[PDB]
């Protein structure tokens, strides 16, 4: 099931996916990418899948196939690289000393 028609629409295998190691090689971060449980329908079925940057925990995402599921979930993931626009987890409070 492999064909060559490309044009408008481009079915890469897995593009984002392979923007993520581009950047995980370059400033040296640790990607894994976890299998998350299937949610769905009965007749269909979609796969949930998740991408960790720096022990960080990206927001999972769905797909058809496993494939579609990483692809996506990447999506989201290299989306906020490009800004880097972390929120503080940790609220410095009153501790002062």
């Amino acid at each position: 099931g492999s064909s060559g028609s490309s044009g408008m629409a481009s079915d890469t295998p897995g593009f984002y996916m392979d923007k993520l190691n581009k950047y995980r090689q370059m400033h040296g971060v640790a990607i894994t990418y976890k299998e998350l449980s299937t949610s769905g329908p009965p007749h269909d079925r979609r796969f949930t899948f998740q991408v960790l940057i720096d022990e960080k925990e990206f927001p999972e995402a769905k797909g058809r196939s496993k494939q579609e599921a990483r692809n996506a979930a990447a999506k989201l993931a290299v989306d906020i690289l490009d800004n880097e626009n972390k929120v503080d987890c940790h609220t410095s409070g009153p501790s002062s000393g």
